[PDB]
């Protein structure tokens, strides 16, 4: 999918974490990010279209997905052991990474 | 291509490392190790049919592929800095990653 | 020096690393983190005063130093090189992990 | 404790856990065993003795220390949740580690 999309289902998904009641709707919001993130993974933004895929600053697009994803994984860990206030604090600490990314390359 | 020509081209490249002269050929290796851990990421291992894709099984199969493409960008960094016996270093490294993944999952 | 100090050392010398031109300042900035955050290793902070040493929260408390002790390592490594850019790049990063300890423990 | 004593503790724990038979005696192991890697973590080992503390050689005995006590860090959790079995295998995927740094640095 796009990288619009990617973002769309990204967002979308963040927020049901925020607001869920059950691990079930957590780990599966997880898992429409974990897919989301590493569909991403590969795209080329716009701010950096005409880079280099090699560039550093493509190296450092990439990086904040491998960290948002590896920041996903965890809290679907702690989702798929029932521990869903903790899942759901996890996904609080993905915002930063977001908003790393964005205060960069959006 | 799939899971099994992925794991031929890790085992491959990660021979034309460890006997590699320069810099370059440890590029070009990695970078296609690169290339066959992210198209590894999307596959059912043998041992995992029996499960569901979004299994706790299936994410901590995905997440031995992260650490792997960690790791391979990180001796790929090396590489690009001329560092080759550096980036030798870190491919003994890998295969204990490769090795964990085998004891559980292969 | 104990935690507070510890903290502050943190906190100087990232804002020092965000305002930094030069390479030579984000290393010294970075080699005094490196120091800070090993040295926090051994801390209780306040909120898990009650707890056991080896609780899974103190050892979770103490990674989440080992997380930022491998992140500072990595922007220390691209000071040496001269890459100051990409060397703040991963001090931005570096904050979401200070959030993240924060959020769970301050 | 010096990095002879260390190593020791590294060793006798790694029996321990290969030989246990509850998660009671893994966890007090990986526990010694985390501390105990913490400490050589800054130590300077007899190879390494001529050689600038900022050298490659050293950031990357540090770098191996890093690595190890975060899969320490990591079969320690999954002792703590009573995945025995499986905290042993990690344990058992230490030995990589331990044999990787061997190889340059003893
Ligand atoms: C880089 C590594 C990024 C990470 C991590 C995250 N996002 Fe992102 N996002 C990124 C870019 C480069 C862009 C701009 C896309 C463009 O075409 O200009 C975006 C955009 C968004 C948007 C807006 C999409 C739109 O249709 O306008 C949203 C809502 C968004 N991003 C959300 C989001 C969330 C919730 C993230 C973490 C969970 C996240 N992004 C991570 C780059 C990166
Ligand atoms: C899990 C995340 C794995 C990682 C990381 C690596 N490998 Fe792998 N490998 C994995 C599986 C599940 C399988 C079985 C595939 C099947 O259909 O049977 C394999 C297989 C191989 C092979 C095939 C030959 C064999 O002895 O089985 C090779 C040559 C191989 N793997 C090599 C390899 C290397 C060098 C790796 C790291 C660089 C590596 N694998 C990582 C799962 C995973
Ligand atoms: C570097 C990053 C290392 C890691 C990781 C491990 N060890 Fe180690 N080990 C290292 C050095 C430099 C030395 C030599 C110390 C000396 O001064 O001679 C050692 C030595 C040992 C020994 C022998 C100790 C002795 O008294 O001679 C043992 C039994 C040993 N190391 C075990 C061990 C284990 C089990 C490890 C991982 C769990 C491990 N070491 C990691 C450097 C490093
Ligand atoms: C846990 C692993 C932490 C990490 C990583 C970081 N900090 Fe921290 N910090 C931590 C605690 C438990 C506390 C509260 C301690 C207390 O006694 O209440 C703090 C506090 C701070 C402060 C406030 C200092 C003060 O005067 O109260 C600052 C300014 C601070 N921390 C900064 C900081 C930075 C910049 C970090 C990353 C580079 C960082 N902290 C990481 C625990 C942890
Ligand atoms: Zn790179
Ligand atoms: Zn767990
Ligand atoms: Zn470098
Ligand atoms: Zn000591
Ligand atoms: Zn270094």
């Amino acid at each position: 999918a796009d990288l619009e999309d990617n973002m769309e289902t990204l967002n979308d998904n963040l927020k049901v974490i925020e607001k869920a009641d059950n691990a079930a709707q957590v780990k599966d919001a997880l898992t429409k990010m974990a897919a989301a993130a590493a569909d991403a993974w590969s795209a080329t933004p716009p701010k950096l279209e005409d880079k280099s895929p090699d560039s550093p600053e493509m190296h450092d697009f990439r990086h904040g997905f491998w960290i948002l994803i590896g920041q996903i994984h965890a809290a679907l860990h702690l989702a798929n052991e029932g521990k869903v206030k903790e899942a759901q604090a996890a996904a609080e600490q993905l915002k930063c990474t977001c908003n790393a990314c964005h205060q960069k390359y959006r």
